[PDB]
């Protein structure tokens, strides 16, 4: 599965992502490819801010579904 990652710059950033991996898998692949701690991370999809530990299959985050990356304080 790949996903797109949309950052507040507007730059799009695939992820390579299983679907079962849970919201913290996805931060962790943040905290790779730019290197923000997942604690400074909120992600949101369709409007939902995305939860720590729920799996993207949980929220039906599918093959190339869209995360908004913003920031918290």
């Amino acid at each position: 599965l790949q996903i797109f990652v949309k950052t507040l710059t507007g730059k799009t950033i695939t992820l390579e992502v299983e679907p079962s991996d849970t919201i913290e898998n996805v931060k962790a692949k943040i905290q790779d490819k730019e290197g923000i701690p997942p604690d400074q991370q909120r992600l949101i999809f369709a409007g939902k801010q995305l939860e720590d530990g729920r799996t993207l299959s949980d929220y039906n985050i599918q093959k190339e579904s869209t995360l908004h990356l913003v920031l918290r304080l």
